[PDB]
């Protein structure tokens, strides 16, 4: 268990290194809704979730298991899947960290 969430530490690093910031970095805070001028991004995704959320959860000792950290990475990817149409550049770019992140997590130990 203790050795199931190093790997999905270890699957967050590599998420938030410099090895995949061409397509991660959308990822890397909160969407600021306002900022982007997404003015429904919060009537459409009621459960927003992105890679510094995830990292606080993991240094505060949330996860209790691999399931709840990866439902919150999944989560991530879903909601760009939700409230951005699928031939967007963003979308393509959640798809390929979700590529990243879905062949590293499947060789949990
Ligand atoms: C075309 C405008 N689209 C948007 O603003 C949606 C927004 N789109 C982007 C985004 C990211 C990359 C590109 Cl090339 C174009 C748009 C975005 C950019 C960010 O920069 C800090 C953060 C969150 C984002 N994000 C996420 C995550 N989900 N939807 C979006
Ligand atoms: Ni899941």
């Amino acid at each position: 268990l203790s050795e199931q969430l190093k790997h999905c530490n270890g699957i967050l690093k590599e998420l938030l290194s410099k090895k995949h910031a061409a397509y991660a970095f959308p990822f890397y805070k909160p969407v600021d809704a306002s900022a982007l001028g997404l003015h429904d991004y919060h009537d459409i995704i009621k459960h927003p979730m992105d890679l510094s959320t995830v990292k606080r959860k993991m240094e505060n000792r949330d996860y209790r298991d691999a399931q709840e950290f990866a439902a919150d990475v999944r989560l991530m990817f879903s909601n760009c899947y939700k409230y951005n149409p699928p031939d967007h550049d963003v979308v393509a770019m959640a798809r390929k960290l979700q590529d990243v992140f879905e062949f590293r997590y499947a060789k949990m130990p």
